[PDB]
């Protein structure tokens, strides 16, 4: 898949106001504009770099204009890009605290021998936690700590126009389970209980606009085609992380069970 659908093109576009979408036909990258440069919120694959910064560009901005570089969560297939984007910008990375070694290290967590997970390694310059607010310019996102899929998966909310009213966005980290392990040897310990705390904590959140790190997570590619000037902005759809939420704890319990019947 990592060489399919994750690589294949999707056109760039301005998704909401000051967000606009810059990733692949399944891993979604953002650009976020501000008064003071550009926010870039996750990559892609290692291999994907190149296809990004094009995408930045199509877009006529300058990827020598990225001040900040946000990351949802430490997996490759979203920081692939970061140690070169870092190093040819001089951007900051910033990134929850429990994802710290995971970026540090290029590993993947309990598999960290897999060389086909790995990423280049890139330090972070400032490891956030729940309630942290980042602010470059006229823009603020504050981090959520939503753990489970990444120890320190991070998910980020900030405010938007639509016309005169505001919106709320959330950048979700992801909640799948995906290669994790959830008993056994679990991936990372207390792997189970971060992600019903976090399916909660979606639950409770007031979210206009879900986005996430695979626009699968949002149904992208159906709202880009309904989009057009003089009709409402698809991607507002503010019962839709408590939908997406539930779908993932039923899937998770599913995968428990799983398993946990594997452990025989
Ligand atoms: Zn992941
Ligand atoms: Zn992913
Ligand atoms: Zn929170």
């Amino acid at each position: 898949v990592a060489m399919k659908k994750w690589t294949a093109p999707f056109e760039p576009f301005q998704l909401i106001d000051n967000i606009y979408y810059v990733g692949t036909d399944g891993i979604a990258v953002y650009v976020i504009k501000t008064s003071q440069g550009l926010i870039l919120m996750d990559t892609a694959m290692p291999q994907s770099t190149g296809m990004i910064k094009d995408n930045i560009a199509k877009l006529g901005f300058k990827v020598a204009d990225i001040k900040l570089i946000l990351n949802t969560h430490a997996h490759l297939d979203h920081t692939g890009g970061f140690a070169e984007i870092k190093k040819e910008t001089g951007a900051q990375l910033v990134a929850g605290e429990r994802d710290k070694p995971l970026l540090e290290g290029g590993y993947y967590p309990g598999d960290e021998k897999n060389e086909d997970l790995a990423f280049p390694a890139v330090k972070v310059d400032r490891a956030v936690k729940e309630g942290d607010r980042v602010t470059l310019g006229d823009t603020t996102l504050t981090a959520h700590a939503t753990p489970g899929h990444s120890p320190g998966c991070t998910s980020w909310e900030m405010t938007v126009k639509d016309g005169k009213e505001d919106r709320e966005v959330l950048f979700f980290c992801s909640g799948t389970v995906a290669l994790n392990r959830l008993v056994g040897q679990p991936t990372y310990a207390g792997i189970v209980d971060d992600y019903r705390a976090t399916f909660a904590k979606a639950k409770a959140m007031k979210i206009d606009v879900l986005l996430g790190p695979h626009p699968e997570v949002y149904g992208m590619q159906a709202k880009r085609a309904e989009m057009k000037d003089g009709a409402p902005n698809p991607f507002i759809k503010p019962g839709e992380l408590v939908t997406y939420a539930t779908s993932l704890s039923e899937d998770f319990d599913k995968q428990l069970a799983k398993q946990t019947a594997a452990l025989e």
